[PDB]
């Protein structure tokens, strides 16, 4: 069905009989699509809960290492902790409605008080167990297409991003402010979430500029076109672009100027580094400005964003999701060679450097190759990418002088044919460690 009932405040909404849901969004074949693929995952959760509970982080007690950065942050929390507690009541099936009403009617500082959550009806005082389940359950509850808060650029659940069209929910900004408060709470209280935010989403929270590499993790299709513009320098040839980007916003198209007079200004050589930069800048910022500001205002109230300034995108995602034990056997068993084999010296050397690495250095290698620290239920075989499930792959691509290159959307590592164990090691270590 369809329908079109009305609100106490006279706003029109829809009653999807095909789902059994009420939304502000016109319930398309795609909305019904999105909602069912969301549904499944909501029921694939109680079996998965044990997986997510295996997540860990360090025990509270050189320098400029994730671990010090973390224990320093833990301290900043404990120092700003307020006495007494805040008890939130929820029901297993009312988890989102409930948490929203109670945390939005609370002043931000009350939320730094020690948490406790109550599962209505059900016997058992809190302790860590119900907060763990709460944080995880609600981390997914927020992605219900019903609320209009999110969408996915690619295949099924690939590349979580904010729905530019979220403005169709008059409370889109209250909800994105709540998500901000909530994700902040998780970091203040040490608990973990599995929302699915990407490294470039974590960069904004950190006030770090996303790059041309970073679009490969959201729009691999779009990242190539831009790579085509940069690499195929061109003889101008079969190309005519202007400094513009249109955007379909709830049907009506609108042409945005990347710069002033942009519709007028043609893309050319030398000129195109400016444009590539701007386009890249447009892609993360377009349609999601107020949603993202409300997130962040929402986040800042609870745990000041300035407290994360010394983390890079990877350290922060890892602070929110937690660490898993990377089993080297599942990794190796679930790895494919391209222009290489198992016996290639660069492969035998690659596994030798991965054998050295402690778990965090390996997690760091996983984030690099796949765009996240989160290893899925079922491990290295159940590795997913922009084109559905894709296994970890290493390809012989390069010049020896090059640094290894990742393809997070396909989980592929372009590993050049280095001349030595020590060359390859340093290069891999370098690519992974970045500049910390
Ligand atoms: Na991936």
């Amino acid at each position: 069905g369809w329908e079109k009932r009305t609100d106490p405040r006279g706003r029109f909404y829809y009653v999807d009989h095909n789902t059994r849901t009420t939304t502000w969004q016109r319930p398309t074949a795609e909305y019904v699509r999105n909602y069912e693929q969301w549904q499944s995952q909501r029921n694939q959760l109680q079996g998965a809960m044990q997986h997510f509970s295996q997540r860990f982080l360090y025990q509270s007690s050189y320098d400029r290492s994730f671990r010090w950065k973390y224990h320093q942050f833990r301290f900043l929390c404990h120092s700003n902790a307020l006495p007494s507690h805040v008890k939130i009541s929820v029901s297993r099936q009312t988890l989102f409605e409930d948490s929203f009403q109670q945390i939005m009617n609370m002043k931000p500082y009350d939320l730094r008080r020690r948490l406790y959550i109550i599962m209505r009806g059900e016997e058992g005082l809190d302790y860590g167990g119900i907060a763990r389940e709460w944080f995880f359950l609600l981390s997914h509850e927020v992605l219900n297409p019903m609320y209009c808060l999110f969408e996915y650029a690619g295949k099924n659940n690939y590349c979580l991003q904010i729905n530019p069209a979220s403005s169709i929910n008059p409370d889109h900004l209250t909800y994105f402010r709540f998500i901000g408060r909530f994700i902040a709470m998780a970091l203040y209280h040490g608990k973990f979430i599995d929302t699915g935010f990407t490294l470039p989403f974590y960069k904004r929270m950190l006030n770090k500029r996303p790059t041309l590499k970073d679009l490969e993790s959201i729009d691999p299709e779009f990242y190539n076109s831009i790579v085509w513009i940069k690499e195929n320098n061109l003889e101008e040839c079969g190309l005519e672009l202007y400094f513009i980007q249109d955007m379909e916003i709830l049907g009506k198209v609108t042409t945005h100027e990347l710069k002033e007079g942009g519709e007028s200004i043609r893309v050319t050589e030398e000129n195109k580094e400016e444009y590539i930069m701007l386009l890249t800048d447009w892609r993360f910022t377009r349609g999601v400005e107020e949603q993202t500001k409300a997130f962040l205002d929402g986040f800042n109230e609870v745990a000041p964003l300035e407290w994360l300034r010394y983390f890079d995108e990877k350290e922060l995602e890892l602070m929110l999701c937690g660490m898993q034990e990377i089993d080297m056997s599942d990794w190796q068993k679930s790895t494919i060679y391209r222009h290489y084999t198992k016996n290639s010296k660069q492969i035998q050397w690659f596994w030798q450097v991965v054998k050295e690495m402690d778990n965090e250095k390996r997690i760091r290698l996983l984030q690099f190759v796949t765009g996240t620290c989160r290893l899925p239920v079922g491990g290295f075989a159940e590795l997913i990418g922009s084109n559905g499930p894709q296994k970890f792959c290493i390809d012989k691509v390069g010049k020896e002088t090059w640094l290894p290159r990742s393809h997070t959307c396909f989980n592929r590592l372009d590993l050049p044919p280095y001349k030595s164990y020590e060359q390859l090691r340093e290069k891999l270590l370098y690519a992974i460690e970045e500049t910390e």
